């Protein structure tokens, strides 16, 4: 013996949970895409600075 | 024809899921606040080291 | 008055949500373990480069 109102209460909770899960998935996904934008930016930065240091080494010895 | 016990089983599953969603939201949020504490700390670190390098350049040329 | 079919519809939604929550938990957890693998790798890298710089300082003054 379960009434519609009892049932509807559970449906509304599930509706809000489904909306929270949508938001959470979007948030975790954005974290993951941002962490890779950061990782890519980092490797490039270390290479660019690496090339400047190659230049300091060459000038120190031959300049 | 749905019995209370059938229904109650679904309510208990939803209760545990709601608790998992609370924990997940707290976890994702902590990740995001920590990543910004890290990002801020990083920019400061690069600036502080940048100022020491400015000092090496000045001393190398005028010391 | 709630029919099994009405109820079953909510059970299937809850089943898919439970599967999404499992996936989300695995994803957030992997983010957290990866961020620590990265943090550990970083401290080691700064120490190793720190030791090379100690070497440049010593050679500059005594070489």
């Amino acid at each position: 013996g379960v009434s519609y109102e009892e049932f509807q209460v559970l449906v509304r909770r599930v509706d809000r949970m489904e909306h929270s899960i949508g938001s959470i998935v979007s948030k975790i996904d954005a974290v993951i895409v941002k962490l890779e934008i950061m990782e890519r930016a980092k490797l490039k930065r270390r290479e660019v600075l690496g090339r400047l240091l190659d230049g300091v080494a060459e000038d120190e010895r031959l300049g």
